[PDB]
């Protein structure tokens, strides 16, 4: 990267500074998964670039999920799970577990990578100090709602208490466990956690890493992928697309339905994608607004 | 608790009077482990405790160990151990588990419960916000020093982001994992890791639960209790003392020695220890003092 | 009291619990006067309970009365008194005389005895930096309302200036005299003037210490005694009550009718009676609620 | 006052500005008393200057004494005077009155003079907040010293919460009694306190209003009246001066040589005396300043 | 100014408390311009009187004009002049010339005099942090309105940041001169300049220094000039009056019908007139209500 | 710029990360003048980069010259030099049009280009709010020490003051004139002003922008063009250096001897010079350090 003119490395830091100036003092919500977690280099990357918004004087909030470490975990201590539809039953049993795995070893992991650039990163649930609390959620499965177990959405949100821990320039990395009104914590949806607290914390952006280029409307012909579509066109896309995508979908719809003004599917596979999405003209996205 | 007349629970709540005063805007560090986090009714009271001190302007921190729960963990997984001398080598793989355990369970557990009182307790290790770091220790077996992997002594700790937490209002709820200088996190013992903070953060008391009525000068000669100790006639004493209370009294010594005004050994399976300490002058406990 | 065993000392103060969170930063007004403050044993438990809250995070403000001081200075000073009705006319001489006794005598020993336990109390009068005025009030009196002088009911309260007093950590240890729109200083009935601070100041609660067990329905039949009673009932109750309980009451009435959630007629003559009220379910008083 | 030619009205005005820079921020100890505080236009005039003071971002403090309206109450009250030398001996019942007269009587009526300007004036005695302590002096009579009961020195001053108080746009107005390390209160000379306070909180004037044009060396003649002394010159002139000069003078000493910056002896019988000592080049006052 | 008695010194210095109070923390904006600002005996006295209100606690702002300053540059820079009517256009080059004098020249010198009695003054314009921005005014000639270059009047103010300012301590010596919507730089008149700066900051009174003794209502008649107009009947006596008086009229009915209390047309050839029109009742001013 | 690839564009904004780190919070003083002054180009791109410092939580502080526009000044009006040696004297007429020109003209034209991003800038001499003074230089000509007027270097800097005005959130832009201790304003050269300014504001890094690749020992051997030298090194070379290097060489020397980290001569020629030395490893500057 060193036989590049400098005149043009001038450039494309200049042509960061309208997207600087955007999101100078601003909340970032960001919610990381997928190859972007699994693979070394690209985890690193993600991790510098935390740590550069975060010294740009953005104030980039992580939410993780972690699905397949806990269906690891799971079959390591031979718990048999039961299934209705696609969906583990989340006994007491199973929660423990996905408690144990996404705070105690997935959230970890990011702290300390975000924490080899400064004392930025802070692990963090609903549970602590009641940052926010889960409802239960039932499932459709084959036409019918349906009980499986202690799974939820993001209830209310402790925005106060949040935005004072970022405002002390921390950099919270949330693992999506909550309790409930009555205190029994419940385990969140990652992507729909992540839609939530950027609503809650009125954050500018909303990033979701995802291993695909983008939203195609018309999977899988390669035309049919698509920059920018607003809120409205997109809902009524919502029942035809595949299964993986509909989750981060639906995030980017109650987002900026919600009030926030732009919600971003990016490609998690791309080195420092969000460097890219957020400071370059030139990512391989796909921008929703409202309308 | 009815029959007891109303002009004799007035006597009792206005001799609280005194520690009020001494402790109020102090920190007062408590490790916490044993039969108090074992049993519901302990755990409940021990939360509830919490909870007073901060409802009374006092700050506490709380430190807490878990080495039973971590040893189930592990067999539950099938993770041979290795063992020199009677102390388990602590691979990158025991260290994971230990970290997920000790901070994805048993700090979870203990959060929950004080937070059933309000948003007060936050859990945390040495790793978010670089609040404290861990130096690699060697224990000494049979005679010689030797490395038992990755467990370590408190080094460093950041006094400045740990008070600003507790002025916030927080209870921190601290599990003993810490990275070293390059990033590597090792598990530290909780008994040693309380002294340090309460050095660190310029506590006004240690208390160390623990399951024995005090310290006994001859175990088990029953007239050998006391009530109050200091530092050189306990350190002479140290190595005559039972296996299980040296990691405590070696704390208490660290501690009192490091300035903190009193260092306290009392009683986990008494319901509202915690209580009965600090607010009454009829506690079992054994207080060290500097001398 | 050293008998009584020290597992139910721990049940008292953790009973306490809920009472502690309730009024933490809370104000509460208390109306001290009656044996409360002739008798140096029951005077020194009051002081020092004032002490506690303080020592609790809770924000007491002491209204103090004087009646029974100010006859015997002016007979001390042979002062002839004009009587109408049962009411003496405060001349510009009696008043004077009620401002020295009020805040140069009673509202000192106050002061002084609260402050054995730290820099707590600062006495002050609605004179001190206007911190509330008095408007001028008659009397009826066989029928017909009548003039008796330099007598007045509480105007306006600067609730700003006096919050900033307590949240400043102080006792304001009131002298109800303050100056009407015009400068010349009234003195104020301490029973109304408690209950119009308590409203100002958004008290949590308003104790009133009053020389009996608390309020009788049908005096004196020993089973009219009641624990709880509506604003509404008790007004309605009022025109039947013995002389030296309507102060009272109309203040209670006042006070929570005001928005003040609770008003306690609380027994001045049992040691720490405000401990006993706020601390402990087994007071001897009358909470006064509306509805 | 007004034939007088505008513009000269202007340069009077302009004349104030050096001493308004001087003092703008500065804290300004007043011992008032005399005829300045027995006559009403004086006194409303002596009020309207500490209001002058206080809306030009200078902070005033008031101390006050009151000798014989002490006297006068004790007489009133049939109570007898026990006399070693010229001095009363202060029995507890003579301090209640003193303290009575002084604080409840004397302090009353300038702090509401003041605040017929605005919310200013906040009466004060060593006892509120703990502000400030006495040690219990002797006196020496015919050459030997002597106990004239609960009299004393101001010993320690609460120089912080003092300068709270200021900031925070009062007027403190002090009646000089406070309590000894053992809570016994004890009156205070005004002179002695006044520079007490002076010193303490590091102003940058002290102003004794007294009954004379100003320190004369030989009294009485004319040509003997200086405008300035050094502390060293003083020293040695005290011991020949007029009986009521000495406690003033030794006030003035103590103040200076205690670090502030000049004392001013200045005649209370003249209207606006302050206004015209600070402001003004032509005031006939004496000043002390070090050498 | 020795041989005038001091009593009368104390007199008039006095008789200034009732505007301290009434000015006491708010802001008073200032037009400067006239033989005030030509002159140097009445230059250093605006300039002390500056200082003085400043020392006062009191807020002064400074707007300050220069129509022949820029007339005598431009003359020596042999520009020639277009005019339509009796207005010069304001060309690129003028604006050059006119921000230079005003703000490079002018303005230095009254924030230097200023500066004499302390870090006070601080000169500015409204391109300074985007303090203020300019609207282009056309100008009415011989009934037609018409372009005149790039002159305006005020558009916006950052009341914010402008308030901020005079908080910390400064006097703010505005030249008018601010950009436009497009960042294109206008001058502004300074007599409407000060109005609008007025009315944004919420001052108390505005000052307009002029080279008259007041308000003429029937030129030049001596028994017309008048003290005290309310708006109504000045905006109907408006077209009557000579040229020069109508900028500075018709920025008092401005600045007093958009909120400001009072605004003052004052002769500025009177030494210390800000001083007599504030603090005298002596003042040969005229001062603008509203009604 | 769209043809290169996206993702070297993330490795060139990956690789500011540890720069952005270095400075955040910091204070950067930018000695700005030269070709990166007159075309319009540069002018702008630093403009953007000040904007983009600013927009990082980078504290930058603009020093600027401007020689040859007060030269060209002076001859528009007709003013003839004197001059010893090389050096123009600075009558006071010199010294209006330099102030005039360097504050109304050259600094007016910077303030708006960089507040076309933002309110950030805004402009100051040492006149203002007392920000720095001046004391009068001498020059050696032909061997003799000389007067050459109203030229001096910079005395003392309110730091203080200074540093809130940047903690603000502004960007000053400073023209180098200032007063000495009698209030005569000098005019000070900007090169040596940035070094004293960076200095007393503990500036992180000092840039000199000039109109050279870097420095060079042996002009014009191009191999004599170094990236990095020591103070020690570069001061033994000070005299063999062409005239126009020296004020850059004496500045970067007197800054990081006064313990500024690194002093930069960089190619001002260079479009966004500044973020290619601070952000980039690719600079062709040349960095001085101590030792
Ligand atoms: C020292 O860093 C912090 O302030 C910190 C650290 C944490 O681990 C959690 C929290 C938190 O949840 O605040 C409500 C705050
Ligand atoms: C040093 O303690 C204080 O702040 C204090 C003391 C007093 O005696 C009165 C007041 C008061 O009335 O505040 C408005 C405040
Ligand atoms: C050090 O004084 C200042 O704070 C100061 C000085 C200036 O010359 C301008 C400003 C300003 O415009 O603030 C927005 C502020």
């Amino acid at each position: 990267i060193e036989a590049l003119p400098t005149h043009i490395k001038a450039q494309v830091l200049a042509e960061a500074l309208p997207w600087l100036k955007q999101l100078h003092g601003k909340v970032v919500v960001v919610k990381y998964g997928g190859n972007a977690m699994t693979d070394d280099t690209l985890r690193r990357a993600f991790a510098a670039d935390m740590a550069f918004l975060r010294n740009c004087g953005i104030h980039p909030v992580v939410v993780h999920g972690g699905g397949p470490q806990i269906t690891a975990m799971l079959r390591r201590l031979g718990i048999e799970g039961d299934f209705k539809g696609g969906f583990r039953v989340t006994t007491p049993e199973v929660l423990d577990v996905a408690r144990m795995v996404l705070f105690g070893q997935v959230g970890r992991e990011l702290v300390n990578l975000i924490n080899a650039h400064g004392p930025y990163a802070v692990g963090i649930t609903g549970e602590d100090a009641q940052l926010f609390t889960a409802v239960r959620r039932s499932v459709t499965v084959d036409g019918v709602a349906t009980d499986i177990g202690l799974v939820g959405d993001v209830d209310q949100v402790n925005t106060a208490a949040m935005l004072d821990l970022v405002a002390a320039g921390r950099i919270p990395v949330v693992s999506t466990l909550a309790p409930d009104a009555d205190g029994v914590v419940h385990n969140i949806n990652a992507d729909t956690a992540a839609a939530a607290v950027a609503e809650a914390l009125g954050a500018e952006k909303l990033l979701m890493l995802t291993d695909i280029d983008g939203l195609y409307t018309r999977w899988p012909d390669r035309d049919s992928l698509v920059s920018e579509i607003d809120t409205g066109t997109l809902a009524q896309l919502l029942p035809t697309l595949e299964s993986g995508m509909v989750p981060k979908v639906e995030a980017c719809l109650r987002a900026v339905i919600g009030g926030v003004p732009s919600a971003h599917i990016i490609d998690g596979r791309v080195t420092h994608c969000v460097l890219v999405e957020l400071f370059t003209d030139a990512g391989t996205g796909t921008k929703v607004v409202r309308g």
